[PDB]
């Protein structure tokens, strides 16, 4: 029962604790990389979530590394997302927007001039994005090779996310989650495998999270710490990006330069979902201890791990992914102990309607 009780998140109250994980899902209009109605309608259905996670949503036009995702950077774009946040909030709803730079999990022909994507070192990411063939529909091509980002570039970055987040506050989201996580650009520079920088950036733990962090702290004064959420996936190996062999003392490293920030939540993005080793109690126990504030597990979860780590107090809320893609009502159905929909993974990327907003309702 305590999953379908309120949590204060931040500064923003939640109904319950099943939450939409964020969803790449590639229905953008290009160009422009814009929201669309029919996204609306999509969040709209789903609005009975404590909180619903957007798909990851680009700060800039050169954090662009999949067709078909949206943008966070244009009028165009913030105009469309406040008639979807406002769609989302008229259910009482709540919803924040996951921000990204994808780095060099990128193509050039998505790139402004057609340049090369951006990265901590000009390393081949060593796994495909997602272009749009000529009829529209999407492609897997390999990533170009980045361009290392010179240090008089980095507070650019920090510049776009801050940006960014004061869109999404005009835009009318409750909160925001930055996309640490998944080998984007964040977790390349935290990353030893994809971070091999010279300069203050790279190197040691403190280096590697400098990025991360000065990007917290602005967004934090662009609008307020208690509207930041992070997404992290520091233990395990995710799209060819590991975390070094020093990976759960610099994760509770990062996790506690977090937690002295005071961000609204920190978002775990476990290995068991992909392939790799569950976490250990032992382990979210270390997290927990470190960071006393709003924890969200994710990556293949029961109902019954949920209560049980909610229960221990290990974590507060879990994101459901492909349940919430095929389930609008998961929180009733939850509730209801009644089945799932089937998932159609043929329609998660890319498309229309059909597999997107067709799925039913108890
Ligand atoms: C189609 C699809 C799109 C996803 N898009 C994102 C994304 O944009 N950002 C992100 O952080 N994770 C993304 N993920 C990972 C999920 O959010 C989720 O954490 C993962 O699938 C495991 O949780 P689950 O077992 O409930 O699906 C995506 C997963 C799928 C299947
Ligand atoms: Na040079």
């Amino acid at each position: 029962a305590k999953l379908f009780s309120p949590l204060k998140v931040g500064a923003v109250t939640v109904p319950n604790r099943v939450f939409m994980a964020p969803l790449t899902r590639l229905r953008s209009i290009e160009p422009g990389d814009i929201p669309t109605p029919l996204m609306g309608e999509y969040y709209r259905q789903r609005a009975s979530s404590g909180l619903i996670i957007t798909e990851a949503t680009q700060i800039s036009a050169q954090a662009k590394g999949y067709a078909g995702a949206p943008g966070l950077h244009s009028p165009e774009q913030i105009a469309a997302w406040q008639k979807i946040t406002a769609g989302v909030h008229a259910e009482n709803g709540h919803i924040a927007v996951q921000l990204w730079h994808t780095g060099r999990i990128s193509h050039s022909s998505l790139q402004p001039g057609g340049a090369a994507p951006v990265a901590p070192s000009a390393l081949s990411a060593g796994t495909r994005t997602s272009l749009r063939d000529e009829n529209g529909h999407a492609i897997r091509v390999d990533t170009s090779m980045p361009r290392a980002l010179e240090t008089a570039e980095i507070p650019g970055i920090v510049n776009d996310f801050r940006q960014a987040v004061g869109n999404a506050r005009d835009a009318g989201f409750d909160l925001v989650e930055l996309h640490s996580a998944h080998g984007y650009l964040l977790h390349q520079f935290l990353s030893p495998s994809a971070n091999q920088r010279t300069d203050q950036y790279g190197g040691s733990v403190e280096n590697r999270a400098r990025l991360v962090l000065e990007v917290v702290d602005a967004v934090s004064q662009e609008w307020s710490a208690e509207r930041i959420g992070i997404r992290v996936s520091p233990i395990g190996s995710f799209q060819n990006v590991d975390n070094g062999p020093n990976e759960e003392e610099d994760a509770l490293y990062l996790i506690s330069e977090l937690a002295k920030r005071g961000i609204a939540y920190l978002h775990m993005s476990e290995p068991d979902w992909a392939g790799g080793k569950p976490y250990s109690e032992a382990f979210r126990q270390k997290v927990r201890d470190r960071f006393p504030g709003v924890i969200i597990g994710a990556g293949a979860y029961t109902v019954e791990k949920a209560n049980d780590l909610i229960n221990k107090g290990l974590i507060d809320a879990v994101a459901f992914g492909r349940d919430y893609i095929a389930n609008p009502d998961l929180v009733a159905r939850l509730q209801k102990k009644a089945p799932l929909n089937p998932q159609r993974p043929e329609s998660f990327y890319g498309g229309g309607a059909e597999g997107y907003t067709d799925y039913p309702t108890l």
